[PDB]
């Protein structure tokens, strides 16, 4: 037993991180086969950041302007192209440590592991969720652009995030690995605000099921509720609407614990209306929303990865 | 910015995990050079667990009774010996992925990353602290024995924990990599209780400094306190005594933020005496004690590892 904010083992991604240096700018890139992916604002300078035209900026670049370092080994760039907000550097050497991989654009509410990197060297790994407002509450310092977020499924790394920027509220915005930002953000220093966030209701319910699996039941009650009546209380507390489709996803957890999804909604309703009154759930004094139903089942049943 | 419960990149350890199978028992082992380390109760059976004599049990074993699998490759055991509560299996092949490493026995209050494993395959990675009562609040299912905890320093993996067992309160107990249990625990199914835990005061103070570094200052106050007067309030709230030596460790954090260690103690005192009154710190509604002063400095300044 026990329940922890668990990240995927990071080794498969560690072997893909490289340093990309152009001009006075150094950041991380992701080396898969013979391509290095990195944020396109690596071609920017101290006065470019304000309103750069990256098409113009990139046509002025030569391959040899791109210094790619894989450890103590310098990769030669033999081509470059821009795809949305990512730069793709064709190099003469295919990464021999390239895992089986996919690029995936995730939905808000889904979680992933972030391998935080500086100068192509991993610093740490942690679990994030894509917030409903398409920010992530990460831990990112200057140097960390190009660090990627990912999930692993048996043996395949599904890359879903690459870090680009920090918003004035201390949260983070980035792209999928095809360079499309999550949310309305652009890689420009212009006024941008995160948008009002909301709590991921289906994930809170998953975590409540995690709690029950793990012996916390103080929050359960004999009541039930309708999905309509639940969503009328959720709206009030700035929780995402729960859909029948969320209900069906919570099925297996509902089945393992013997608590109907709608009964767990009645518990969450009372938790929203009364607070926790000085009690904790799974070592938290807040309702936790960065575990998906899949995360809970993974950790409470022990799925591995090769 | 941002602050997350960050684990070390796990790749260096992933390459060392193997499956050790003896009799009806399968668990994880740690393959470094030509030795596989694993919990000695791998030699136990369904009725051995009650009061086994592992010396007697092990002399009855042959090398060929030990099935060690490194992926799709079966390691041949050419010797075995018991060191405290760990078994050391000499194998004919040295792990080519053996990192630079050390075995270290940590002090309560220190943190580490746990690479949770089943059948020699990594499941996830998370950050733990050694509690003052020498348990760890982990996430461990059946199959997870032999998973290790570790820290990394530049390029060296310092192994400090190997998982053995779960206590009836849902917490976990294990050994260092030389087989010595942390705390009064034994690898026997006899009555054992964790001992009363306490909060790691110096770590809470570190995390408060993390908060200030990251823009949370609502909890600060103009007051100060003496170490004596602080420790009189700490005792009351079942916090560890703060020593002058803890104070000196908190120096660099005190210097970077401009808040004297004793002033942050006055803040913590008021937080203990008044609660947080519906406010959060670093996304927590509890005082967090599983970040060391070093953890905070690592994450707030961006140290990496090669
Ligand atoms: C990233 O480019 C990086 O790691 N680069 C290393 C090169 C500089 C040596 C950084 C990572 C952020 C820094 C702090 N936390 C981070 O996640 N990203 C940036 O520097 C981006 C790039 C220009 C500005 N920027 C920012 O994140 C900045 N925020 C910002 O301007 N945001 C709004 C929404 C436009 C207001 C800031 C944090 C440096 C002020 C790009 C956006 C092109
Ligand atoms: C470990 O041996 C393992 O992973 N083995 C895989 C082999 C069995 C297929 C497990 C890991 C624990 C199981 C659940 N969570 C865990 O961390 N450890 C054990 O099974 C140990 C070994 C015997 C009993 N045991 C326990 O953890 C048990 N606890 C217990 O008996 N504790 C007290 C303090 C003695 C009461 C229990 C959880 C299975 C009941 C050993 C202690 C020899």
């Amino acid at each position: 037993s026990g329940f922890r904010k668990m990240a995927f083992p990071s080794g498969k991604v560690e072997g893909c991180m490289v340093q990309v240096t152009c001009g006075t700018t150094t950041l991380n890139g992701l080396w898969l086969d013979d391509v290095v992916y990195c944020p396109r604002h690596v071609i920017c300078t101290s006065e470019d950041m304000l309103n750069p035209n990256y098409e113009d900026l990139l046509i002025r670049k030569s391959n040899h302007n791109f210094l790619v370092q894989a450890g103590n080994v310098q990769l030669r760039v033999i081509g470059h192209s821009m795809q949305n907000c990512v730069l793709k550097l064709k190099v003469d050497t295919a990464n021999p440590k390239t895992p089986k991989y996919k690029f995936v654009r995730i939905q808000p509410g889904q979680t992933f592991s972030v391998l935080a990197c500086y100068n192509g060297s991993p610093s740490g790994v942690y679990q994030c969720a894509m917030r409903p407002n398409f920010t992530i509450k990460g831990s990112f310092l200057n140097g960390s652009c190009g660090s990627v977020g990912f999930n692993i499924d048996y043996d395949c790394v599904s890359f879903c995030y690459m870090h680009h920027m920090e918003l004035p509220t201390g949260v983070h915005a980035g792209t999928d690995l095809a360079g499309n930002f999550y949310g309305p953000f652009v890689d420009r220093q212009t006024a941008q605000a995160a948008g009002t966030d909301t709590t991921i209701t289906v994930n809170v319910l998953a975590w409540l099921y995690a709690a029950v699996i793990n012996g916390d039941r103080w929050f359960l009650n004999r009541f039930t509720t309708t999905l309509n009546d639940f969503n009328l209380v959720a709206m009030k507390y700035n929780y995402e609407p729960l859909t029948q489709d969320h209900v069906d996803i919570l099925g297996p957890l509902s089945a393992q614990t013997g608590i109907a999804v709608l009964d767990m909604c009645a518990s969450l309703k009372e938790l929203l209306q009364n607070g926790m009154n000085g009690r904790t759930i799974l070592g938290s004094a807040l309702l936790e929303d960065e575990f998906t139903p899949f995360d809970v089942v993974r950790q409470c049943s022990g799925v591995t990865f090769q």
